[PDB]
C-alpha cells in the first residue's frame, strides 16, 4: 500500500504557539518555550491507486515514531521504537502513518490517522499536557500545527 521515499526534518509549532518537548520515550508534550524543542523526522510515502500526502512522524533524535493504535477500547497516540519501515503493506503497519493535510493559502497543517480515519493529532489548549488525537479537531483542543523545513 505504501512505499518509502524519503524522510526531512522540520520544525514545528501549534497554532498557539505550542511546541513539542520530548519528557520520556513515552512522553511527548506541548509547551510553551519561554528545554529540549522537538524536530520531526518526517518520512514521506507513495500510495498506489483521507488525505494528500502518507507520512510517518519520527521524533528526530530519539528513533521514534507517532502510531495510533487502539487501546482498550479507544484509540491512543503512541510513541514506538520501531524502525523505518520501506514497505507499509500490512494493516499493522498503518498504524505508523499520517494524512499529512497542508492548507495552500494558511500553510497550516493537520495530521489524520490512516489506521484511525476521522481522527487528528491534537494537542491541550493547556500547556504541558501530552499530545493526544482525536476525532474532533480542533474543537477544545488544537489540531493545528505550522511546519517548516
Amino acid at each position: 500500500a505504501f512505499r518509502y521515499t524519503r524522510s526531512q526534518s522540520f520544525d514545528i509549532f501549534d497554532i498557539n504557539q505550542k511546541c513539542f518537548v520530548l519528557e520520556s520515550p513515552t512522553q511527548l508534550v506541548a509547551l510553551h518555550l519561554q528545554s529540549q524543542k522537538v524536530r520531526l523526522n518526517i518520512a514521506l510515502y507513495r500510495p498506489r491507486g483521507t488525505g494528500q500526502m502518507p507520512v510517518a512522524l519520527g521524533i528526530k533524535g530519539y528513533k521514534l515514531y507517532m502510531s495510533c493504535v487502539m487501546s482498550g477500547t479507544e484509540p491512543t497516540l503512541q510513541l514506538e521504537e520501531a524502525d523505518v519501515m520501506r514497505d507499509i503493506d500490512s494493516v499493522e503497519l498503518t498504524r505508523f502513518i499520517f494524512y499529512r493535510l497542508d492548507s495552500p493559502t494558511a500553510g497550516t497543517t493537520r495530521f489524520e490517522s490512516a489506521a484511525f480515519p476521522g481522527w487528528f493529532i491534537c494537542t491541550s489548549l493547556q500547556p504541558r499536557q501530552p499530545v493526544g488525537i482525536t476525532n474532533q479537531p480542533d474543537q477544545v483542543n488544537i489540531a493545528t500545527y505550522k511546519l517548516s523545513g
